[PDB]
RNA sequence: GUUCGCGAAGUAACCCUUCGUGGACAUUUGGUCAAUUUGAAACAAUACAGAGAUGAUCAGCAGUUCCCCUGCAUAAGGAUGAACCGUUUUACAAAGAGAUUUA
């Protein structure tokens, strides 16, 4: 279960940000599989953005 | 048909009846509409499917329309009622550069 951040799903997320925008999240975790509202948009504002 | 009155005849004795005539009484309904095929109900059945916002499953209010339906309704429902989701070129110019033609 312990994952860690391929740069697959990261970019895929960097691509749904920049289509959903930020605060509709529940979508974002729909494409990116593997992950979580709260551990993307964690990663997101602590790292990606 | 009633009544008033006149005349005539008969009965009669100023009437009872019959005939004729004058007068009054009484005075214009209804239709926007013909009687089943060809001047207009709408459902149902067959087939085709089989519920907006989303990646997905639902609550919903609205907004516009030469669409309306149920409801006493200025209530509220009818898939949040349905239709919307499509097609998309000119107030048009200014500066610079090359090719062509001409005074
Ligand atoms: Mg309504
Ligand atoms: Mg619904
Ligand atoms: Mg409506």
């Amino acid at each position: 279960k312990g994952g860690v951040w391929t740069n697959v799903e990261d970019q895929i997320l960097k691509a749904a940000v920049q289509k959903y925008g930020t605060h509709q999240w529940s979508k974002v975790a729909s494409l990116l599989q593997k992950k979580t509202a709260r551990q993307s948009e964690l990663r997101w504002n602590e790292y990606l953005n």
